[PDB]
DNA sequence: ACCACGGCGC
DNA sequence: AGGCGCCGTGGT
């Protein structure tokens, strides 16, 4: 019933603490608290405060690190009760959700924070009694995970400032060319951003085709699968097609990204959340680098402005082909294993034994055909998807993707495994056992039940994937520290590293080493490794 | 400002 | 290829 004692709290309380904003890197620290035993101590001034603390154990204890390091501080995060709902439940990824879950109210006081951490800590270890493997990923994974990323996050990236000015510069004028053009075959100046505008002009002036309808207001849609279908109905499509990538990119990654380097540190602070999808991936934001194109290369110009400080490099990681090793892994498909332990190209044997012909004989059209079904396959598309893609018949799109299971049969049936498991048990777990639940392999609707057997045949691989990358995260960061290099950015199966120039060469060879040898696969695990003064250099 | 929403990237 | 971070719009 309310215990209250002064500052400062005995080792081992768990702390609340509240921003001004929820970006540690941005925040002011407006109050700071601890719970022990139930047991509240209100910290007088909080910045102060900090330093008697010797870790942040609690909700969001990475953040407030981050905010910790900012402040020249070494506050290391432990436990966090939050890391543990997302081990018992992916979908529990806010300290909201899991308080409304689980018990408890997450307030805006940092007393009452301290207290929920607590409870919520005790609460949830019990619920975990007997999972060991959850509890290994808590303990060999999550934990000390959190630590790199609040490395990572209060470490920042420097941005090529005057790089970004001239691509800015040269988009604009790319933009405004398209602009006028659309104006012209329209007849008149419209808002090209306000959909509901784009609308009147595609179908009611210009009198298009309107295919499809919006999800939820009932109207014609102006999606891009609507336009792709248009693109020959009238010039104006494809120039609208082309705007709006370009615009996308500038609003998105081009314009945001100067006024995102911090006034004391001149760094951009890419935040790092390990408890946000379903998977098990790391997520990032502000900026999301998930999302900078891939395709593209417009993409390559965005990655173009992350560059090493003066006198340091930039050494690029990445798992290749790590989705399809995982797949052979888990399937134990003898014939998709055996392409990787040759070390052979993937997508070039998978044409060659999907078409049985040599590999000498294999077109560039065929191994596109090859890649993009290696990936359909793993992904769940369709063969109506499959079809347009690869620009052949429909009837052609599903033999083709029966004879890859014809050559893979092992994959075939582990598709099927793992449903069955998923109906079965109402969850799916990777070679670790993370776990995800799937509770719409029972749904109805055709569509929203075929989403989840995407996810659950999808998050198996992707999450195995996930894991061995922050597995050797965890590993690599006290090699790196001593050495003088840092972590600083991670994106899909990749990590980037900055290394002052006289030891990049090392720091590639040890992080190639560390991230290959992290966990024994039945396959290689392959890493390819670049160094340059800026990031596109250093992954081309 | 707040919100839901279309649209789009992965 | 395939839940959500992101942008700008339009409503209140
Ligand atoms: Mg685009
Ligand atoms: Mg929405």
């Amino acid at each position: 019933a309310l215990e209250e004692a002064p500052w400062p709290p005995p080792e081992g309380a768990f702390v609340g603490f509240v921003l001004s904003r929820k970006e540690p890197m941005w925040a002011d620290l407006l109050a700071l608290a601890a719970a022990r035993g139930g047991r509240v101590h209100r910290a007088p001034e909080p910045y102060k405060a900090l330093r008697d603390l010797k870790e942040a154990r609690g909700l969001l204890a990475k953040d407030l690190s981050v905010l910790a390091l900012r402040e020249g501080l070494g506050l290391p995060p432990g436990d966090d009760p939050m890391l543990l709902a997302y081990l018992l439940d992916p979908s529990n990824t806010t300290p909201e959700g899991v308080a409304r879950r689980y018990g408890g109210e997450w307030t805006e006081e940092a007393g009452e924070r301290a207290a929920l951490s607590e409870r919520l800590f005790a609460n949830l270890w019990g619920r975990l009694e007997g999972e060991e493997r959850l509890l290994w990923l808590y303990r060999e994974v999550e934990r000390p995970l959190s630590a790199v990323l609040a490395h990572m996050e209060a470490t920042g990236v420097r941005l090529d400032v005057a790089y970004l000015r001239a691509l800015s510069l040269e988009v604009a004028e790319e933009i405004a060319r398209l602009e006028a053009e659309v104006f012209r075959l329209a007849g008149h100046p419209f808002n090209l951003n306000s959909r509901d505008q784009l609308e009147r002009v595609l179908f009611d002036e210009l009198g298009l085709p309107a295919i499809g309808k919006t999800e939820k207001t009932g109207k014609r849609s102006t999606s891009a699968a609507v336009l792709e279908a248009l693109r020959e109905a009238h010039p104006i499509v494809e120039k609208i097609l082309q705007y709006r990538e370009l615009t996308k990119l500038k609003s998105t990654y081009i314009d945001p990204l100067p006024d995102l380097i911090h006034p004391r540190t001149g760094r951009l602070h890419t935040r790092f959340n390990q408890t946000a999808t379903a998977t098990g991936r790391l997520s990032s934001s502000d900026p999301n680098l998930q999302n900078i194109p891939v395709r593209t290369p417009l993409g390559q110009r965005i990655r173009r402005a992350f560059i090493a400080e003066e006198g340091w490099l930039l050494v690029a990681l990445d798992y290749s082909q790590i989705e399809l090793r995982v797949l052979a892994h888990l399937s134990g498909d003898e014939n998709l294993i055996r392409v990787f332990q040759e070390g052979r190209d993937i997508h070039t044997e998978t044409a060659s034994w999907m078409f049985g012909v040599p590999r000498e004989a294999v077109d560039p059209l065929m191994r596109r055909a090859a890649k993009t079904i290696n990936f359909g396959v793993l992904y769940g598309m369709s063969a109506h998807r499959l079809s347009q893609e690869l620009a052949i018949p429909y009837e052609e799109a599903q033999a083709f993707i029966e004879r890859y299971f014809q050559s893979f049969p092992k994959v075939r049936a582990w598709i099927e495994k793992t449903l069955e498991e998923g109906r079965r048990r109402g969850y799916v777990e990777t070679l670790f056992g993370r776990r995800r639940y799937v509770p719409d392999l029972e749904a109805r609707v055709k569509s929203v039940r075929e989403a989840a057997e995407r996810m659950a045949f999808n998050m198996p691989v992707q999450g195995t994937a996930a894991d061995l990358m922050k597995l050797a995260m965890v590993k690599l960061f006290p090699r790196l520290e001593e050495m003088g290099a840092r972590m600083l950015l991670q994106v899909h199966d990749e990590l980037v590293l900055e290394a002052p120039k006289e030891r990049a060469e090392a720091v590639a060879r040890l992080a190639k080493e560390v991230m290959e040898g992290v966990y024994p696969l039945a396959v290689p695990l392959e890493v390819e490794v670049g160094i340059g003064e800026d990031w596109l250099s250093a992954k081309e």
